[PDB]
């Protein structure tokens, strides 16, 4: 609302600023994020871990969600970090909020696994729904930060392939641009209190392991976007990657793909994980919800 | 439990200078604490607005919430601010915790309605519960802050009336001195983001309408405990009100209460209103449902 939005803010400010103080070192940069992260939801929500064709994963089940409707779940991080730890609480949310069952990948990360065993896997994972008999149509392929351009990734891996698609493609302020070419880097650079150009280039560097920096399924900002199904692109106004949205939105419209793209007034960056005590956060879940159920009926 | 811990304490910061800047405006003050307050619960809450034997309240009970089982919640604000919409989502979340429907008074406020008209709201509202044939055994009195103290002068009042006691009474940081003589105005004066005396005193004022400050039923640190049932007292370290519930703690063993006092490290005034995102708050809520459970059984 605002000191709401207010709390969430020097909530991203303070986790900016330890993300700066754990420099490059990787295994801190993982605790900065995993000391962020609660389960509230955890008391009524039911997690049974799994093997996704040969990814670890985790089905994630709010109260009565179908086991025939699915998101499959890829978290942000910027590729090097993240898991479904951090982003278990919001998960569990978009399962409520959509009637649908989440398969929650841990996904193999950088500097490890560099590019692309992140798209290797969301693909191994989506395949194997597929092989345990949910419908593609009953599928939708979601995400945030890094997994938001991992959704875009995943859906282009899988049409190259001539794998039966997903009903859509939802996408939390999706990274598509490892270089920062967006003009929101310079003109959201003040509003946005975690993601600045710097630090994501890094990140992306470090994902790529010296690999091209416009490779469609690792920049999908630069991939063909024509035949992917419906894509929903949820992103704040106050974020540098607000043209990472704007330009894959444009992008995928321009190649026929029926795009829906919301701009949140003042929201930061994956704003959904404050849901639990920001309203927007818990707005923008029900909107993707809704989303779901109307692609998946 | 800190990165959670460091929003709330800023929350309260943030909040303790929206107060210092509407002066002694109370319109203004009261608008400060409803900015402030959410209700995420509300969805699977049922909440019923009644008369209260003349008290405007709400009935609050979560989902197992039993009907024959309730917690009298009395909100904190100083005795002049706060309502059933400020205290709402820590009310549901102690119906929830406790298995217990709660009863949530609007009782009337200072300066418009001075002490003691929020002790005969408070006894009236008792009574009124009484007449709807819940039993006193399975009944709790519980209140924050002013309305920690206000749980303590409703105990004494009922006692000297000769009503038939509650189960059990639980203040959360309550206020038990009006003039604040504690260690901890000045032990604690730098770690409270939010209670200091000079604005605590001024606003004790506004409640007595210059009447005696060590008028027992507004300040019952002065009041005589002997014959009131079982307290529970859960106080911050991070609190210049600690020593309200260390003397009120101390006081009440020597006048024979069965007494149980809990001091939280770290945690500031009613942290409890953060166990959205706070996990210390849900604990702390969890142990009063288990309290409650206990001695209503």
């Amino acid at each position: 609302a605002s000191p709401q939005l207010q709390m969430a803010l020097d909530g991203f400010k303070m986790m900016g600023e330890k993300m700066a103080q754990a420099g490059g070192d990787v295994k801190a940069m993982r605790a900065v994020m995993e000391e962020m992260a609660t389960f509230p939801s955890a008391g009524e929500t039911k997690c049974t871990p799994v093997n996704a064709g040969g990814v670890p994963a985790e089905w994630i089940a709010a109260p009565g969600a179908a086991d025939d409707r699915v998101i499959l779940y890829l978290h942000g991080g910027g590729y090097v970090m993240g898991s479904i730890t951090t982003h278990r609480e919001t998960i569990a949310r978009l399962s409520k909020a959509s009637g649908a069952r989440a398969l929650a990948l841990d996904y193999r990360l950088a500097p490890e696994y560099p590019f692309p065993a992140a798209v290797d896997d969301a693909t191994a994972a989506y395949r194997w729904l597929l092989s345990q008999d949910i419908k593609p149509s009953r599928i939708v392929v979601a995400g945030d930060s890094a997994g938001g351009g991992l959704v875009l990734a995943t859906l282009v891996a899988l049409r190259d392939a001539k794998v039966p698609l997903p009903a859509a493609g939802v996408c939390i302020s999706p990274w598509a641009d490892m270089e920062g070419t967006g003009a929101s880097m310079t003109t959201r650079a003040k509003a946005d209190p975690v993601v600045q150009k710097e630090m994501l280039v890094n990140m992306g560097k470090t994902y790529l392991g010296g690999k091209d920096a416009k490779s469609p399924l690792a920049a999908p900002l630069h991939a063909d976007f024509r035949g992917l199904p419906p894509l929903f692109i949820q992103v704040g106004d106050a974020e540098t990657l607000l043209d990472d949205s704007t330009r894959v939105a444009e992008k995928a419209k321009m190649a026929g793909v029926k795009v829906d793209l919301e701009i949140w007034p003042e929201m930061p960056h994956v704003w959904h994980l404050f849901a639990p005590f920001l309203p927007e956060g818990q707005q923008a879940i029900d909107k993707i919800g809704q989303y779901v159920k109307q692609r998946t009926a």
